[PDB]
This record gives structure tokens, sequence and C-alpha cells, in this order.
């Protein structure tokens, strides 16, 4: 309990760089990077008992995923990739690792200020994403 008590709640896309290039390391093509690359998402964290969902909600795709920490799952990701994820926390940070097609790539999410900060690395590919609340 309480384990995710400072992510909880709806946040807003304010800033987001290196994103192109992230997607293009992970193999997204030009159309979908276009596209995805416009939308402003809102990001809506909830906990209720040891289930996590996160969802996305924007113009581009809508996504949904639910989890226990620790324990693996089945994610379609908004580029269409279908990976098999583990997120965990990790000193206040949450660790999300997407298995797909024997690559790999790292999400992490932390509370910085009054900011929710979203770190994307594929290989030596960084884009950060910064969310405020909405
Ligand atoms: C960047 C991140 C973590 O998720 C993604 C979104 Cl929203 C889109 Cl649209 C695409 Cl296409 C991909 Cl590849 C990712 Cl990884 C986010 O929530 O800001």
């Amino acid at each position: 309990s309480h384990m995710c008590d400072a992510f909880v709640g709806t946040w807003k896309l304010v800033s987001s760089e290196n994103f192109d290039d992230y997607m293009k390391e992970v193999g997204v093509g030009f159309a979908t990077r276009k596209v995805a690359g416009m939308a402003k998402p809102n990001m809506i964290i909830s906990v209720n008992g040891d289930v996590i969902t996160i969802k996305s909600e924007s113009t581009f795709k809508n996504t949904e995923i639910s989890f226990i920490l620790g324990q693996e799952f089945d994610e379609v990701t908004a580029d269409d990739r279908k990976v098999k994820s583990t997120i965990t926390l990790d000193g206040g940070v949450l660790v999300h690792v997407q298995k797909w097609d024997g690559k790999s790539t790292t999400i992490k999410r932390k509370r910085e200020d009054d900011k929710l900060v979203v770190e994307c690395v594929m290989k030596g590919v960084t884009s950060t994403r910064v969310y405020e609340r909405a």
C-alpha cells in the first residue's frame, strides 16, 4: 500500500525531447512517428490494492495497462508492438522494461518537484517527456 501515492492522478504532457529519435531506435515507422509525435496525452495513474493502472488518453492512441509490481504482463504499445513488460519500483522510480523480438527498452517514471518525468531509453538513445498535473 501507498507505494505509488505521489504518482496517482491525471497528468498532461508539457514537453518532449528527442522523442523522434527514440521512436526511430525502437523501430517505429515514419507515419506513426509523425502522428505520435504531435500527441499531447494525458497519463492517468490509479491504484486499487496491489493493482496499478496507467492509462494514456490521446489523440493518437488510447492505451491502458494494469499490473502488479514485479509480475510480467502482455502489453500492446501505442505503436502496435506486442511486448512482454515488467514494472518494478526501484528507489521510488517506476521502472518499466519491455521485451519483444529480442529487443528491450526501458521507461522510467519519477516524481520531480511538481512534475512527473518520463525517460525512455533504447540502447544509446534517450527521450525525456515531462508531465504536469492536469
Ligand atoms: C513515451 C511514453 C512513455 O509512451 C509512448 C507514447 Cl505516449 C507513444 Cl504515442 C508512443 Cl508511439 C510510444 Cl513508442 C511511447 Cl513509448 C509516454 O507515455 O509519454
